[PDB]
């Protein structure tokens, strides 16, 4: 039973997105009174003149998507759920109607796939809300409710909504808002794999877990993933589990996680002392303390020499989430950490992920309601073309998708790797320093000679014999680039 | 704009079901988790061991529905709720999955239309439950919630569940399980016709009206039949109205209403003080005090002279109803009560109505779970054969669906009036008395002489001269008898 994982995976580009605040449509829209008179709209306030996005928008705005270069989106809850509440589910078999429903999503879907993107969705299993039908039946029925069983209760009388009261259920990270699921309940494992089945013959492309590590029924996942490739063999799974997944990547549950493994570290190298550390971040990952070249590389290795290689293929790699503060933000404002974190981002062994608003400059605040973005322009045109171009040649490229990984030079400031896929082989350096720096490295590993900027603009690009081939780098100060040819 | 009524109505036999507690089904049914391992079932006890009725079991026993003669049945609420407490909709877009969902209805739906058996289903408009959708937004989001204005909404903060505070939101009298509704609100108004639209195309035959006349809004109910009968012109719009219902039979508006104003009084009548008069049922109807012939002929002529003749014919008789005792047991248990007023309503201008259990003599209580049953026999034969014999002969002549309406005798405890439609005529005769009675009447009305015995077995059957027709009738006590030919 040799380790496989979705090779599509393998060469994708993730951009991740808030949908109800990325876009909304622009032709009317009959967002939730779909058999509503033209003429009553006006009468209708609330869907005349709704806010905030919908999957009209994303669909709408594809241009602009395909356009970056990403091939695949993957979103927050779009579940039906109380505004702004996407992660407390009220009903996993709708999309939310101020989204658009059902009926909407299924033409994103249609419109993303045509283009061939994929789409992957997040799912919420480890609890729900309220409003969640079962939980509710065990509400409005209490110790006689048929599903008293389903959940965590404690004891009686419940106290849902009060609050100088017990609940006497468990709720996710003590919250009353979040009614947890008894896992264990085999009858509970049954609903939830169906939710997972329904989804993917619906067609998307696959599931986003959130925090599948609070689950610890044994054997679930394995089901989860066994019950989900039987309908998409090229289903993918991503858990988001920050810290050693290992647990889950043994490559019988999941095809990888979001690795904030990479986040952390790339952070602390890329941007080190500039980290705002207020917009951290620090249930997340650890984009502290600063790190210098060796540091960085021994970490990394770390990190690559951490599981099953094909799983490293389908690793979700980020530096942003809807988790976190956006990266123009945590770097306290400065382009070169932004520059230079996405050129080791996107030159990373897995899938590289975006977060919607960061290939633009737009800034993120941790919490709440600092941010926002949908994401007019209102860009920086800088570092716009700095993702833009960068995906355009992880795309050229193969070794920078499913290359090996091998540090040639660490130290001070000054770090350089290569990825090489067969005979092709390219160097990436990156300057942490402030300082124009320069190295002299041996680089008797490679076969090849990469001696053209396919970016970043560097010197000192001197070579030498081939006996034993050695080479000089100079890079300005905190810059990078890549090697080829 | 002629009045105009669903003809079908006029010619069928109602059988109101309950179907929570009718019948469950035989071979195994994947209740919940439809897709889920018969190996796994044994560890899911709540799907593996079922009780209560399910749309299946009604199903299954199509044969004895349509054997009794009954071409239409219409239930109580079905939709998405918590248990035994259907009348607080959670979804209106789902059938309850504990009933088997819409898959479930779906087949009972086309068993039933194979068969030419009309399904009218319940429709609870007024308000819904605590775990409604919106409502939930609502109490998930307080003040900032996007649809504060969709409901009667007091103040703040609410207490949906606690009781010992205010919650600041009307419920149905004064309950804080169901939420009453916002009828003025426009959107409301929407969301409501599109449930109705949305099952019509389904493919259900109408709608009964929960309580129609706690929503006040003008306009509504004739919005309600024009987008109804837009989708289906035979469409059965009735609304369970205990009273005058004049407001709502102008024929814009409900095809006919659940006529109690016929049941109170032929009760009154037909079992009189035998009536046990704590079953009543006084929200509901009068059955009492007891009338005699000529107090039972003046109320039922009352009734008859109140709404237009279309709308008469489409009027949905009954004597009992889930929200009121049985029949049998309200009747103290006496037969001779029961086959009196089963011979009213089945020879009564409207559509008959039966509640499950009536054409077996299954007894009900008023409250609580003193009902039950699947009505295992367990049965009474004798009044069942009345219901059947009595239902066959409403089907055999045409006059006793749509015929006219006169009394000839009504004096001491001895009634008779006459079904006639074109030179169809049938005399009906009921002797509420105790002693055997007899009735010399000026029959001159009639154009025929009904003279051979369809169903009563009585005596006196003599007439006489054609110039000006003379009858003498003498039935036994507690007896009714058809008269034809």
């Amino acid at each position: 039973m040799q380790i496989q994982t979705p090779d599509w995976v393998k060469h994708a580009v993730f951009y991740q997105i808030f949908p109800d605040r990325f876009a909304r449509s622009k032709q009317p829209r009959k967002r939730l009174l779909q058999e509503a008179r033209w003429e009553d709209w006006d009468s209708m306030p609330t869907l005349q003149g709704y806010k905030g996005g919908d999957l009209w928008g994303i669909m709408e705005d594809l241009d602009y998507i395909q356009n970056l270069g990403i091939n695949a989106i993957y979103f927050t809850p779009i579940f039906q759920s109380a505004s702004n509440h996407r992660y407390h589910t009220h009903d996993y078999y709708q999309v939310d109607p101020m989204l658009g429903g059902n009926e909407a999503f299924k033409e994103l879907l249609d419109a993303a796939h045509q283009r061939n993107i994929k789409v992957v969705l997040d799912g919420v299993f480890n609890h729900s809300s309220r409003g969640f039908f079962f939980f509710h039946d065990v509400l409005e029925n209490g110790p006689h409710s048929p599903w008293v069983n389903w959940f965590k209760i404690e004891g009686w009388p419940l106290s849902p909504y009060n609050g100088e009261f017990p609940a006497n259920y468990v709720g996710w990270a003590g919250n009353r808002a979040l009614p947890e699921f008894n896992h264990d309940n085999p009858e509970v494992r049954e609903y939830i794999m169906e939710i997972a089945e329904y989804w993917l013959k619906f067609g998307i492309d696959g599931w986003r877990l959130d925090v599948p590590f609070e689950i610890k029924t044994p054997g679930f996942w394995q089901e989860f993933r066994d019950r989900t490739k039987a309908i998409n063999p090229e289903a993918y799974i991503v858990g988001e589990v920050w810290g050693d997944s290992r647990q889950w990547l043994d490559g019988t549950q999941f095809d990888g996680v979001m690795n904030y493994l990479f986040a952390g570290p790339t952070i602390a190298f890329a941007a080190g002392d500039r980290v705002v550390l207020e917009q951290v971040q620090s249930r997340d990952y650890q984009p502290y303390p600063p790190l210098f070249a060796a540091e960085y590389a021994t970490k990394i290795q770390e990190v690559l020499q951490l599981y099953p290689w094909e799983i490293q293929l389908t690793q979700l790699n980020l530096l942003a989430s809807h988790d976190t503060a956006r990266l123009m933000t945590i770097a306290g404002g400065d382009i070169a950490s932004v520059e230079l974190s996405t050129l080791l981002l996107l030159t990373f062994p897995g899938a590289p992920s975006i977060y919607y608003g960061d290939e633009v400059g737009l800034p993120g605040g941790i919490d709440p309601d600092s941010r926002r973005g949908f994401p007019e322009a209102n860009w920086n045109q800088e570092i716009f073309n700095t993702h833009r171009q960068l995906i355009t040649i992880r795309q050229t490229y193969p070794a920078l998708r499913t290359g090996d990984y091998q540090v040639l030079y660490a130290q001070g400031q000054l770090y350089l790797f290569a990825r090489t896929l067969g005979t092709e082989e390219l160097i990436i350096a990156i300057n942490a320093g402030t300082s124009s720096a320069t190295a002299n490295v041996d680089v008797a590993s490679l076969h090849t000679q990469p001696n053209k900027l396919l970016y970043g603009t560097a010197e000192a690009e001197w070579n030498g014999e081939e006996g034993t081939q050695q080479l000089s780098l100079t890079l300005p100060a905190r810059s990078g680039c890549i090697l080829g040819t």
